[PDB]
């Protein structure tokens, strides 16, 4: 109800449907994403293609039990033998730029931006969001982004290679087209080894801190009703 | 006395003031920077931007005649390790040429922007010498590990331009463009700054040499060549 | 027999001579390769260029009909050892395609000049292979992640333009170029150079594989596919790849 799966030939298109919401995950949509991608195996289907209804990709979260939903979707995408290529039709921003980052490859169309906001609402995110940010962007640009809240262009994208094409998803489905015909258990070892550069990484007692300190604090309630903020 | 200190609002600007010797760093001057630094919270700033006086950032070490030279790398730690724990971002305006322990200096930035005319280099190996593990990680991670490779084996200098491409600059532009971004920067939720600050300086740059590495250190800064830098080496 | 080596000045160069195969890597070229490196230091020379004869750097690996075939991972183990524990800085000129066992050997140079035609990759997903660790913490620093994903799990090639816009070369140009540049190299301090390249190699791209990458390594180098792969090579025709 919150996604549409199609399949051409070798390829699986799962279409993120909540346009009016900027494709927002909320738990159903979160649920439903994470049984597509783990029964995306019963090929047929080498490889899978990822987008969003509307201008936005995904514009992040939307509710007790979304935390561990939403850990299970990256779990599924990073465990998934198939490549996944992210055709990143607009805006992908907090929880969507880190959905789009879990993507194996992507495509972006001329007018997505990426960004973590998180400097603008007072929030703190988990360590892999900043690790694999850093490593597709470079580090330089992933302190800018992530202390000032800058946005990532799409052509600065396909400059440092967050975007490894400028591109449709018509372009995005062309590609996995190819990449499906390529050797499954090659793709499966090279996926996992770049998954295991270190980005996965549990955070150590001072970002645990920081992180429980940021998320916590008066700061996000007063980015909400606004900015005026004290730093507690 | 060797820096200057003004602030616009929540904005501290902190200064590098001898040019004279195109602002390279001394004992005295590195341990006034640290107190800056270590200061700049107990005034409501929530923003440094850290500059050079003159046509440079900082141009490199000079402890000509620096009475407590036996003090300077200890200030260099304490300095480097007093904007790494800083709460609030630094925003290297760096105007110039940022050179040896210059550069080193505008990598421990948070954000650098960098003037059209400025360049970046480590010339250790014109002079012998070794760098701490820190320099060559964090370089690296700037630049992207090909050109530091060039800039740390060959000395070749990073351009503004280059910079700019790589991120090492995360823009071109003036002291005032940095004070602006700087402002901006300060309106900004301190805790989520915090936060993502030390997780990034927690990215495995901060490492301890290894033993290899310490032995090939202590050998460079032991060599003859460093006090051979015609300066025609030999490699002991 | 498969290298050349001529100096000038302080500069070693090292030229793989075995054009006929593209400067395909084998046992016997591999260990001259290695004693050439290892000799390198023997002479008056501070700086070694690294080039290939011919249009390519290196195609990759190429055993037939090579009768120490079973020797070659040992060989190229031993390469790739001697050539990270050089004091020499190596600067790789890479006059053509540096492809598979070459895109590594190119990665080992401390430096790369690369010609305006050269382009580098691997291959290993058209032919159901799987690399070891290093090629793939190397190329990812090198590249960056996002292009690294692109070349490991698509096949992509990177053009002589894009490697210097990543900084896999440092330089576009020639041999000469290379020649050029290693001889201002060589007049800078050795011990300095010996302790930058040894920090940068110690990055972390040196890596055991983890017990899933050695059981993914192993499936596939193992597997059907690899068969498939090269039977299909042999009859100019698209592989039928079945994941297994």
């Amino acid at each position: 109800a919150m996604i549409g799966i199609t399949q051409a030939e070798a390829v699986l298109t799962i279409e993120l449907q909540r346009p009016e919401r900027r494709n927002a995950l909320n738990s159903q949509l979160v649920e439903e994403l994470t049984q597509a991608i783990r029964k995306a195996g019963d090929g047929s289907a080498r490889a899978i293609v990822l987008t969003g209804q509307g201008t936005a990709f995904c514009a992040g979260a939307d509710a007790a039990d979304y935390p561990d939903r939403l850990i299970e979707l990256h779990k599924a995408m990073d465990a998934s033998p198939m490549p996944v290529v992210g055709a990143i039709n607009g805006p992908a921003i907090g929880a969507g730029l880190q959905l789009a980052m879990q993507c194996d490859l992507r495509v972006v169309a001329p007018d997505a931006f990426f960004q973590f906001p998180t400097s603008k609402y007072g929030l703190a995110l988990d360590n892999w969001s900043i690790r694999r940010l850093s490593s597709l962007v470079g580090h330089g640009r992933a302190r800018a982004m992530l202390l000032s809240a800058e946005k990532l262009t799409a052509e600065i994208a396909l400059h440092t290679g967050m975007a490894n094409r400028i591109g449709t998803l018509a372009d995005a489905q062309a590609w996995a087209a190819e990449i499906a015909r390529l050797a499954p258990l090659a793709i499966q070892h090279a996926k996992r080894v770049l998954n295991d550069d270190g980005a996965i990484e549990e955070a150590w007692p001072a970002h645990k801190e920081l992180f429980d300190k940021a998320w916590g604090s008066q700061d996000v309630i007063e980015a909400q009703v606004a900015p005026k903020f004290q730093g507690a």
